[PDB]
């Protein structure tokens, strides 16, 4: 008896559906799922991957001595994880086939837009949440109540140390939508199983670093390592030159418009000897010149189209006029841009550095993985947690959900004096209300600028505010579902802001989240729910820190959502859902901004103090904790 | 083939050793440790449990089809591991028998004192740690240098969900020291896995609560549900008893003295009537009447001599005068004193609450977490984590590590004018300076009493603070290690504390944590230096906490070690496990002050920030800081 005999019986008579099922690691779980007795369904995009893990696995089944092995293993193609219409069909091709299914494998998991969150499109921000974690939840809200019905059932969330972790944050520069649906896949697992308990488990695995295609590529794409290497030198030029410009313009009195035709050239050379430039873009031009590899074109070019346009984004986004067509007539250096030799130095970089955080220095196999996570679904008794079956890293955390403070200095607080604040929200009109006057009253502000969503928002808040209206200290703007042009009104016309405080427009829903045993679900929080839950509670925020990142001299304050004596308990649960998400955001845009040429500061402030009222009293003084912790990170630091 | 094929194979070629391996959870390892390939060595006390342990593996073994058995399963008799003696004999014992040790299966893990901190004796404190946490590092000791030697080697330290997460800590009421070692258990693993690595891979698991005797109990002892049922009720008397005698103290001319005489009748009715009395113990005497089971005789007695034992030490240790002999002749209630109908009542409701917590509403059996932890330690690719084999529960943490905070509010601030400050401390100079001079010249406080540990230190202090110590505000008292009775001379002689600042006597060491592959690891940190680490960082905090928390109107600030840019690398990590584990101390008698008629507030204060120096400036800003931290925890709230 060889080593699949240690399967044989493991998760016989189990169903078992994994997305993402044709290679990597849900193809090793459906693999040894399928040796361990379980029908399985394996769902992906591309049909020919499908199809030839499926004959390798049946091929192996029958090896070990199973018959009608056509039976055991099923594939569904055209499975895009990110559409719902997919994900329906999904499910009933999946039902028709095997009857009910006991294991949802949440596996599928894009890399998603690999940039800096400031250079990364809302769109495929958006892609990346419906793929990785809207569709989990998707799946599961369709698989559950057939699992409740039976008795029984499992659903397993494919996260990764990324997503962070239960009480703490962990960073992940140039990922922060993939960082943002790892930690929600985690955080869908902790506060669902409370409600899906007793009949279902639903946990998180969250593996560090693995051994395959996706991290070491293949013959014909690069993996993340070369990626991520390549994106470094890219990102460096890119960052270099967008720093470079914001401080040339900081002290000579040309335009960005014509800043930027300094570059169009394109010479590195002719840049660092010519006179009349800047001297931050000559000692650039310099430092690209001495730096760099003689025989990449990087080294004696400034630019290419795809940086060039990148730059040219970041700059519209951060206010400045420019003509689209400025870089139409850009000379194009000649391939290679970086080299072999860069890419493949910077790609050792990268697994070396990773291989050094591992307490173990190696990396478990996708085998491995599948292995350990396939005996952990036979564990019956643990419901609720994140079981890491590889990993131990040195990186570094940040503690989330710290409870005492106090305000901050004087000091800090006596250069409020004359700043302008924005605040957006509409539905805390009362923290609002208190915030504004805070700082118009008590701090010395020089102007609120309110940015609601709606009319009756906007009236709301003057209706509040009257007197600071009437004083032309409160200005009100109706954003809608444009943020980003509002934000530009308040620019254009009230000026750049301090503090920024960034409140939900929306509460929480007020629905169930699981449904009786036997009642058919339809008044259960919906899947086009959940998107709006998400739309509303973390890519709200999302969109301003993008454009306020580019705001010099701003301090942004993420603000999750209120829970108060009226919230059920499933307001409860889904702020905590969005508290834990939203914290992957907050840490890693905050390392990333270290490395913009805007000095900006973000920070993170829960209304929820996941404890669940006496007297009016400790109302307002829970309200004026919130203002004190919204004063400790707005107040500027003095220089 | 039958379920243990499932287990053939897994851990062949492998030897293993289980304490607690004769019953229990460590029983059922042992046996599916060899059920699975492994030799394994059975440690424990009682000699006729091993040997029928021993016999049943064996004989389970033969069945499966195993020859040579008795090879295969050894057992090591009288080894009580809060011995180091046993803990060393032990090991010569397995080594003799097997060779090198793969695993070290670190599962014994005694119950404790089952007291409020207040009622801990503190050697049953430290024999706890014995047992439970020093014996782990102990054999790890012993066994990591041949491990290490071979390439290869597994510690696997059996915690639990009472020993908090990695960020958070968990309170568990009356059972402090248990909470400790097991919160220590895990931080040994989370800090020396970068050191063990990559040879050896150390974890915890963290079961949540178990089927089997020790919560369920036998026919013949209590199981830990029925023994907490009864010291609720026995507690309940003791601290009723107690708080009203305080209460009835504070506005009645008798000494306590004379009140504890009003009790000696024993008689509840009695003191009901009794119009001499005051009212608090009138109005309890009426209580245990109402309240009570009329056939125990704790409704119609108010002491029995345990609970009067209980009271007297209470009383003399927060400086009240009494007799030794004041309960001599104390009539003693007839059997029963709480009922079986009471005891019982008590016990269901222990564990439908505990149920309750459990997202799935079911305890696994001892076999079940076995077959978990047998399963995972198959797994080669994970060190320094907490695998949980069972659980997911409602339990409240407390997040550790809360990164921002101000100065308190000023009308905290005004409070401590004219408070007398108590500093505990003799290493950290230059913070027990900086604090009592920001409370005697910043805040007014009318004294600070500096309590060090030897005249050297008293006369460093002196001289630093020569100018209060001339002015007579500043006050030195050597504790050595009598700090229970240092205090009481602070109290006696200067009157009680408002805040009190208890920082480490002693630094932490600099010696390795791990020794390299050939060496004979004679410098590493050795046994009796781990248990010293514990009794300076952990058993120094408690025996202050526990007198101070008898201390009406203090207030609590327990500093963990400092860390520098001299520190090494491993001071560091011996600062964070003493972080971790001290939180499960501060969170647990935190919550049983609550219950205690004394109002005093415990807080933690972390010198070393976890991150691992510019210029003086940021250093008198990181003390700063920590003056701001103690002051936010040490000024009163104004009722
Ligand atoms: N690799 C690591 O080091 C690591 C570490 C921690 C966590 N994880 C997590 O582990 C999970 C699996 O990772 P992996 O390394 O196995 O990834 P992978 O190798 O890139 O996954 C490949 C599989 O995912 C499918 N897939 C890709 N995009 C899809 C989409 N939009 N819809 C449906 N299926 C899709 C692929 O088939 P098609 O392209 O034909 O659709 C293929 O079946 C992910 O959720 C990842 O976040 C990985
Ligand atoms: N039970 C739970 O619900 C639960 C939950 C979480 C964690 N845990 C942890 O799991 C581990 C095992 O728990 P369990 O329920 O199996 O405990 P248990 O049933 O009380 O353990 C009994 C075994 O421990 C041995 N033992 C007791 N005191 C000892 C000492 N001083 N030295 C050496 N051996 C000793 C006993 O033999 P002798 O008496 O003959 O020595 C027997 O072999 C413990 O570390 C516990 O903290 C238990």
């Amino acid at each position: 008896v060889g080593w699949a005999e240690s399967l044989i019986g493991l998760h016989l008579g189990k169903v078992a559906l994994i997305t993402g099922g044709s290679a990597g690691i849900g193809g090793q779980i459906g693999r040894l799922l399928a040796l361990s007795g379980a029908r399985v369904m394996l769902a992906a995009r591309d049909r020919h991957k499908l199809e030839q893990m499926q004959a390798m696995i049946q091929s192996e089944l029958a090896e070990v001595g199973y018959t009608d092995v056509e039976d055991r293993v099923h594939i569904a193609p055209g499975c895009d994880v990110s559409s719902e219409a997919q994900l329906a069909d999904l499910v009933e091709r999946t039902l028709s086939a095997f009857g009910t299914v006991d294991y949802l494998i949440n596996n599928a998991g894009i890399a998603g837009v690999e940039e800096m969150v400031i250079d990364m499109p809302v769109e495929g921000w958006r892609h990346t949440l419906f793929a990785n974690l809207i569709s989990n939840y998707s799946l599961m809200r369709k698989l559950a109540p057939l699992m409740k019905k039976q008795g029984s059932g499992y659903i397993l969330n494919v996260s990764s140390y990324f997503g962070g972790e239960k009480d703490a944050a962990i960073p992940y520069p140039n990922r922060a939508d993939y960082a943002v649906s790892k930690a929600g896949q985690r955080a869908m697992a902790e506060v669902f199983a409370r409600f899906l308990g007793p009949e279902i488990q639903i946990n998180a695995i969250a593996p560090g670093p693995v051994e395959g295609d996706r991290l070491r590529g293949t013959g014909e794409r690069p993996g993340l390592f070369a990626r991520r290497a390549r994106l470094i030198l890219e990102n460096k030029r890119l960052n270099e030159l967008h720093a470079a410009l914001i401080a040339a313009a900081r002290t000579d009195e040309r335009s960005m418009h014509e800043l930027v035709e300094l570059l169009l050239p394109n010479d590195v050379a002719a840049l660092e000897q010519n006179p009349a430039a800047p001297t931050a873009l000559r000692e650039l031009a310099r430092r690209f010149r001495s730096e760099g590899d003689p025989a990449a074109s990087s080294s004696s070019a400034l630019l290419n189209r795809s940086i060039a346009a990148k730059l040219l984004a970041r700059l519209h986004n951060g206010g400045y006029v420019l003509p689209a067509d400025i870089f139409a007539n850009l000379p194009n250096p000649p391939d290679p841009f970086f080299t072999r030799a860069q890419i493949d130095r910077e790609a050792r970089k990268v697994r070396d550095g990773i291989m050094g955080m591992l307490y173990l220095q190696r990396m478990p196999t996708e085998f491995d993985v599948a292995m350990a996570t396939v005996y952990y679904l036979a564990d019956r008794n643990v419901s609720g947690e994140t079981f890491h079956p590889s990993g131990g890293l040195r990186y570094e955390r940040t503690p989330t959900g710290g409870e005492l403070f106090g305000l901050p200095s004087p000091e800090r607080l006596a250069e409020l004096v004359g700043s302008t604040v924005y605040l957006i929200g509409e539905h805390l009109t009362e923290h609002l209300n208190l915030l504004a006057r805070a700082y118009l009253e008590r701090y010395g502000a020089r102007q609120v600028v309110m940015i609601v969503e709606t009319e009756t928002g906007a009236e709301t808040m003057r209706r509040l505010l009257h007197d600071h209206v009437e004083a032309g200290r409160l200005m009100t703007i109706v954003a809608g579902d444009q943020i980003e042009a509002a934000i530009d009104q308040a620019i254009t016309r009230y000026g750049r802001p301090g503090p920024v405080v960034c409140t939900p427009f929306r509460p929480l829903p007020t629905v169930p989240l699981v449904g009786r045993k036997d009642s058919d679900w339809s008044t259960v929080l919906s899947e086009a729910e959940f998107a709006e839950l998400c739309e509303h509670q973390l890519t709200h925020h999302f969109r301003v820190a993008r454009k306020i990142a580019l705001s010099d001299g701003a301090s942004l304050a993420l603000v999750t959502p209120e829970t108060t004596a009226t919230s059920t308990t499933e307001q409860f649960a889904l702020a905590n859902f969005i508290k834990t998400t939203l914290h992957a955001f907050t840490a890693t845009i905050g390392v990333e901004s270290e490395r913009t040429a805007q000095r900006i500061l973000i920070n993170q402030v829960d209304l929820t103090r996941r404890a669940r009222p006496r007297d009016p009293h400790e109302r307002q003084q829970e309200l004026e904790r919130f203002i004190e912790a919204v004063l400790l990170v707005t107040a500027p630091l003095p220089p």
